[PDB]
């Protein structure tokens, strides 16, 4: 699809058997899912944005699927306000930014 | 262009006469740069980022140039960890997102 920016770039994602809404986000070097349970192992990690450091864990080799694409990587897990897709998983979706 | 996102999508702008590095951010609903001049008054804004919430100082209808493109838009200025081109400018520049 060509997906505008007018509004949010919001999909639903499917994600440890659940569907969430979440954000296209280039600015976003990695993936960051609000607080869920994920499977298999996991470290902590600090992530820095606007507003300072949330603590995070890390979560290798997961499978999202992306407005029907899947995708599998790095997620990271912890109190972000919004669900985000960064680009460790747009590049697999085969997204680029066009103008 | 067509931008992959293996890398950042970082670009040159050009604001105040002055050449800066800034990243395109589908994530972001307004752009944010780090502290400068800008001409004018401002009014004040808060927005909240994956740490929570700032004050930035909301300049309008400022003339940027983005990856070689005219905007003249709204730029908040505030501790921002880098750069961003939000949506209000990427519309300005014609972007979409493409998968
Ligand atoms: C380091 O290894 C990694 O890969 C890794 C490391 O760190 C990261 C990593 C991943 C993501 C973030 S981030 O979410 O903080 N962010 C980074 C940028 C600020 C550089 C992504 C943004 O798109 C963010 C996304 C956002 C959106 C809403 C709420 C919160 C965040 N948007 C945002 O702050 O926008 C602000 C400006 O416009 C307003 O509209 C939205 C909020 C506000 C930071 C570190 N990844
Ligand atoms: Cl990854
Ligand atoms: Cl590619
Ligand atoms: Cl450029
Ligand atoms: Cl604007
Ligand atoms: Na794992
Ligand atoms: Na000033």
């Amino acid at each position: 699809p060509q997906i505008t920016l007018w509004k949010r770039p919001l999909v639903t994602i499917k994600i440890g058997g659940q569907l969430k809404e979440a954000l296209l986000d280039t600015g976003a070097d990695d993936t960051v899912i609000e607080e869920m349970s994920l499977p298999g192992r996991w470290k902590p990690k600090m992530i820095g944005g606007i507003g300072g450091f949330i603590k995070v864990r890390q979560y290798d080799q997961i499978i999202i699927e992306i407005a029907g694409h899947k995708a599998i990587g790095t997620v990271l897990v912890g109190p972000t306000p919004v669900n985000i897709i960064g680009r460790n998983l747009l590049t697999q979706i085969g997204a680029t930014l066009n103008f």
